[PDB]
RNA sequence: CGUCGUCAGCUCGUGCCGUGAGGUGUUGGGUUAAGUCCCGCAACGAGCGCAACCCCCGCCGUUAGUUGCCAGCGGUUCGG
């Protein structure tokens, strides 16, 4: 499932804006630029697909986290195509902590899911009504993918964890397992199944996404084969 | 009942921060008569307030035509 080419993708970036936590995963700093050492990747991937897949065998649930530009789009498909909870846009404090609470705005969703669902009635003043097609836009803007997250996840799989550091700190608080894939910039402690690389080639970050998600399929029963790897 | 003050404010529930008082939310950018609304955000909602629903005034319609009114023909002591 794995590749050995992937090195022509990212091996890593960030220059000297790096953790000190993180050497233990770096080969070299050549231009300026921080190189991971993939052959530490290739036996940490050994791990997480170890953890994805098994844990997918077993009915899990893994909440895809991706919330900057370079990865924004893609954390949408990969988790649609598994069929798995992704938070796209902002990462709204307690999602997880305060779940029981925060699921309480997607029952006001479904409400508005059942309400412009033709008619109950339409018939009550535009205005109050065009009020609610702006609140229906933004309950989908944030909780597009949390909605079928209907429980507390299994895991999550995270695209920053410096970035998504309340996240993080949520399902460690939790006893959550965190997964996620860094480079430079992060704290290997903080992440239970790491995949050491870079975070901000699409190039790269669709590719251990990606290819990733063909891994849950496969532990579900069946395989599919293309997804979005747009140029 | 007066008053501050019809001033835009005062708080709660869960989560987060803090040893603790307490903080966050309610701060910030913009907008409003307004914590009014918008964008942002370790917050997410909620309540009391603000607004609204209520009464008078301003235009039009329906429904009614005496004790009210008189547009147009008839009288008319000349007062519908
Ligand atoms: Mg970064
Ligand atoms: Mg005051
Ligand atoms: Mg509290
Ligand atoms: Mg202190
Ligand atoms: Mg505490
Ligand atoms: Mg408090
Ligand atoms: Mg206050
Ligand atoms: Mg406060
Ligand atoms: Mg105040
Ligand atoms: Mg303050
Ligand atoms: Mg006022
Ligand atoms: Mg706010």
């Amino acid at each position: 499932v794995k590749e050995l080419l992937e090195a022509g993708v990212h091996f890593g970036h960030e220059r000297k804006r790096w953790n000190p936590k993180f050497a233990r995963y770096i080969y070299a700093e050549r231009n300026g630029i921080h190189i991971i050492d993939l052959q530490k990747t290739m036996e940490e991937l050994e791990r997480t697909f170890r953890f994805i897949e098994d844990l997918a065998m077993r009915g899990g649930t893994i909440l895809f986290v991706g919330t900057k530009k370079q990865a924004q789009d893609i954390v949408r498909m990969e988790a649609e195509r598994a069929g798995m909870p992704y938070v796209n846009q902002r990462w709204l404090g307690g999602m997880l902590t305060n779940f029981k609470t925060i699921s309480q705005r997607v029952h006001r969703l479904e409400e508005l899911e059942a309400l412009f669902a033709s008619p109950e009635i339409e018939e009550r003043p535009k205005k109050e009504q065009v009020r609610l097609k702006h609140e229906l836009e933004r309950l989908q803007k944030y909780l597009s993918g949390f909605r079928l997250l209907k429980r507390l996840p299994d895991a999550i799989f995270v695209v920053d964890p410096t970035k998504e550091a309340i996240a993080v700190r949520e399902a460690r608080k939790l006893f959550i397992p965190v997964i996620a894939l860094a480079d430079t910039d992060s704290d290997p402690d903080l992440v239970d199944y790491i995949i050491p690389g870079n975070d901000d080639a699409i190039r790269s970050i669709q590719l251990i996404l990606s290819r990733a998600v063909d891994l849950i399929i496969q532990a579900r029963g069946g395989v599919v084969e293309p997804s979005p790897s747009y140029a």
